[PDB]
């Protein structure tokens, strides 16, 4: 409804004028409940260089419950799937409506540098990620050059 377009709009000026990171977000032409975004590779992660693409669509009820966020770029993560689901608490149990697109874009980029390897959304690289960081820094520099330049 109406509050929910209204609360978008005002975090649509707010990212304009603050970008968290090198993001980039807004809506899909003229389509404020269904927004893309981009986000830089961290400097310094194994990301780095990548351009990752996101989608993101606004419930009805926003700010009171999460946006869904969902990456288009394939990445190697532990939290974030082949099918670019993104295993994020503050996306599900943790929202709070004081929460913004900005804030869930800035949470993304942390997590891109330091992942949560104890929630797996894709088991084997969390496990490679705890066992053998190096490896893991490895092919996710890999899938960088692969996918996201």
């Amino acid at each position: 409804g109406a509050m929910a377009l209204k609360r978008i709009h005002k975090e649509l000026n707010d990212l304009a004028r603050d970008p968290p990171a090198q993001c980039s977000a807004g809506p899909v032409g003229d389509d404020m409940f269904h927004w893309q975004a981009t986000a830089m590779g961290p400097n310094d992660s194994p990301y780095q260089g990548g351009v990752f693409f996101l989608t993101i669509h606004f419930p009805t009820d926003y700010p009171f419950k999460p946006p869904k966020v969902a990456f288009t770029t394939r990445i190697y993560h532990p939290n974030i799937n082949s099918n670019g689901s993104i295993c994020l608490d503050i996306l599900r149990s943790q929202w709070s409506p004081a929460l913004t697109i900005s804030k869930v874009l800035l949470s993304i980029c942390s997590l891109l540098c330091d992942p949560n390897p104890d929630d797996p959304l894709v088991p084997e690289i969390a496990r490679i990620y705890k066992t053998d960081r190096e490896k893991y820094n490895r092919i996710a520099r890999e899938w960088t050059q692969k996918y996201a330049m």
